[PDB]
């Protein structure tokens, strides 16, 4: 049972204590580390005595203090009986599938499922796990687990998913509840599918485990223009976003009654194709499903509004900020924000259409270094460029100038040759924006 290390990440415990791959994992706290089970149980705790044998023979014990929620930084060797590496799904929907050919090979890792997901707390279709699986969770407490429901119609929920065992989730979900697990749920909305009925239906079944289930957020389906082939999906459009909100509303009502909260939330996309008021802060709760896109708009507007009073007013700068479709009204918006306060700042805005993957994709992190540079061509740019991080893969403030890459794989420093700027990266929730422009502006 001891774990073969495979990767140790730039600037981790395991990093720092010289942890490397071929070193292999062989207990913590004095128990073998049967699989990602026992794994993610063991290292919820602040202390772990860990014992290494190093890839020459050399046996550690090292003593690690940490945060419960703090992350070692290893991933290592699946064991015979393991959580799988890969989904056992085949989603009508599946964002890989409709990925184009040739891009980065991590692009089309089926890993949304993974051990490596499942230690992340990503959402989590559960149709690779097994029951035991799910009973040593419970025996475990390990908490919360995250699911991508869809639909607790069983029928339905196997045609969404292909796998023959994908109906059992409402049964598992109950079995999760009623062991103390706590759970935030997923849907992903495919008009005249798993809408309308089939999403009151949902939406009361996950109720009814309230408060072990603490919320769903349901996001709209998304797709590329690479879907030949592939089932072709309605997409939602401004009277059925308008349509799906109303109905929603309804049981966001009675919640907010009962219980004080709305409980169901659709996320900004759906605010966005419909043109509705983003709600007030207080429906979002404290702002804890930003990486889902729910939230994002009004958190954005709350830090413009909160942060533009530290903006110097005796500065001067000039500004190019990139964004998507989704975004151009909000950061157009920020950006008038500003120059009102200082206009000696001269920002402008540039929309990027999505023709890499098809207009139909729209947020700004799916925005390619090639579709900036085609598009900013006739632009005359600012001193710096400002994209927002979700436009970079993670890690790159910590990583080396090769592997800092939008989906294109260009990199960071190439994009700024290309667009002979200084590009500066910021916070896409806008927490730094305004002291980015303080730091860049001249006196
Ligand atoms: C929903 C979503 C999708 C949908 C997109 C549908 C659509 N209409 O485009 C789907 C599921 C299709 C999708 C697919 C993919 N996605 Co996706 N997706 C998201 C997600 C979870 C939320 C985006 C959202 O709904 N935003 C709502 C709209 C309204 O806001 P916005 O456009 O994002 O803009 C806000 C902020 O970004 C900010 N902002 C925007 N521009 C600017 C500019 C400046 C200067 C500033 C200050 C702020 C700012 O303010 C805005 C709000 O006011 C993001 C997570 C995230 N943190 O962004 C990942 C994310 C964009 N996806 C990501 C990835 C990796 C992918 C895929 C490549 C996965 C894959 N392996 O195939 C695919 C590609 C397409 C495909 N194959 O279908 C990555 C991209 C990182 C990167 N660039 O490398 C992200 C960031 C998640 C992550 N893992 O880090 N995705
Ligand atoms: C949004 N993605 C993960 C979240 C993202 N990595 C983040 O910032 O947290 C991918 C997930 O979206 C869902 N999904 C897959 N295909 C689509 C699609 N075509 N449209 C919308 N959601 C999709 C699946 O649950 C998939 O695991
Ligand atoms: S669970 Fe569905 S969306 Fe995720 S990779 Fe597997 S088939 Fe694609």
């Amino acid at each position: 049972m001891k774990k073969e290390i495979l990767k140790v990440e730039r600037g981790s415990i395991a990093e720092e204590l010289e942890i490397e791959k071929g070193d292999f994992l062989l207990s913590i706290n004095n128990k073998e580390v049967k699989d990602i089970i026992d794994y993610k149980f063991l290292v919820c705790d602040e202390y772990l005595e860990v014992e290494i044998e190093k890839s020459n023979g050399e046996l550690w014990e090292l003593e690690i203090e940490k945060d419960y929620d703090e992350d070692l930084g290893i991933e290592f060797k699946a064991a015979i009986l393991d959580v799988p590496q890969r989904c056992h799904n085949n989603c009508l929907f599946c964002f890989i599938d409709q990925l184009p050919k040739g891009m980065r090979k991590t692009l089309y890792f089926k890993d949304d499922d993974s051990r490596l997901s499942f230690l992340q707390g990503n959402f989590l279709t559960l149709t690779n796990m097994k029951d035991e699986d799910i009973e040593r969770i419970i025996n475990y407490k390990i908490s919360p687990i995250n699911i991508s429901v869809h639909t607790t119609n069983p029928e339905l929920r196997v045609e969404l998913l292909n796998n023959r065992f994908a109906g059992n989730i409402y049964e598992r979900m109950k079995k999760l509840a009623e062991g103390g697990i706590k759970m935030n749920c997923q849907v992903v909305l495919c008009p005249g599918l798993n809408n309308a009925e089939e999403l009151k239906r949902t939406i009361e079944d996950l109720y009814a485990l309230y408060p072990q289930v603490e919320n769903l957020a349901v996001v709209p389906i998304g797709v590329t223009k690479f879907r030949e082939g592939l089932y072709r999906f309605e997409l939602f459009n401004k009277e059925t976003a308008n349509k799906e909100l109303d109905m929603v509303e309804e049981y966001q009502n009675k919640f907010i009654k009962e219980i004080g909260k709305p409980f169901v939330r659709l996320s900004d996309e759906f605010y966005v194709i419909a043109e509705r008021e983003i709600p007030k802060e207080e429906f979002y709760d404290g702002f804890h499903q930003l990486e889902d896109g729910v939230g994002v708009i009004r958190i954005f507007r709350n830090n413009i509004k909160n942060n533009v009073k530290k903006l110097s007013t005796k500065v001067k700068g000039s500004f190019s900020l990139i964004t998507g479709q989704s975004a151009y009204k909000e950061i157009l918006e920020a950006s008038r924000i500003i120059n009102n306060y200082n206009n000696d700042i001269n920002i402008e805005v540039i929309k990027i259409d999505n023709n890499f993957f098809g207009k139909t994709i729209t947020v700004a992190g799916l925005i390619t270094a090639n579709d900036i540079i085609e598009q900013t061509q006739e632009k005359n740019l600012g001193k710096y460029v400002i994209i927002p991080d979700v436009m970079l893969r993670k890690g790159y403030e910590l990583a080396d100038i090769s592997e800092q890459v939008f989906l294109d794989d260009v990199t960071l420093k190439e994009l700024s040759k290309s667009l002979k700027r200084e590009i500066l990266v910021c916070d896409y929730t806008g927490e730094d924006l305004i002291d980015i422009i303080n730091k860049h502006s001249r006196e």
